[PDB]
């Protein structure tokens, strides 16, 4: 019983995304491509929208991977949907050790939507800041998060 991202799912990602046609070079000299890509994006690369697609959902199966080992009760296709885009957003790592899979896997889904109000935060020299942007990104996870 392994999940799998829905067209769906992908979209809600990509909403957060904007896409870029053109390979743009990143600090340490790496290349970025499409949706955030870079493993295989190349000083030169174009994509098309469609091109950008495929790249994010090569991006998105270790997060795939990660969800499905990670979550030990049964998911709605929304639940498994919403918690990809959340654990692309804050890394596997974090999503590991997270109020919001302890949880999801205690199968208590109204607590697992309110602990992702967790994550929309940065810190700047030791001060937390409220990101205006997670704020509208968790309201879109835990919407499609607790849609049956
Ligand atoms: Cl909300």
């Amino acid at each position: 019983a392994r999940h799998k991202i829905s067209r769906a799912g992908v979209e809600l990602i990509k909403s957060f995304e904007g896409l870029r046609q053109q390979a743009s070079q990143l600090p340490d000299g790496r290349w970025m491509i499409g949706y955030g890509h870079t493993f295989s994006a190349r000083e030169g690369a174009r994509v098309t929208a469609e091109d950008a697609d495929a790249l994010l959902r090569f991006d998105l199966l270790p997060i795939v991977e990660a969800v499905n080992n990670l979550v030990h009760t049964p998911l709605t296709q929304n639940q498994f949907d919403a918690l990809v885009s959340f654990c692309f957003n804050i890394g596997i790592e974090a999503f590991g050790q997270s109020d919001v899979l302890r949880r999801v896997n205690e199968g208590r889904v109204t607590e697992a939507a309110q602990a992702m109000d967790n994550w929309t935060s940065a810190e700047f020299n030791g001060q937390t800041y409220v990101l205006a942007p997670l704020i509208r990104r968790r309201a879109s996870e835990k919407s499609l998060f607790l849609t049956p």
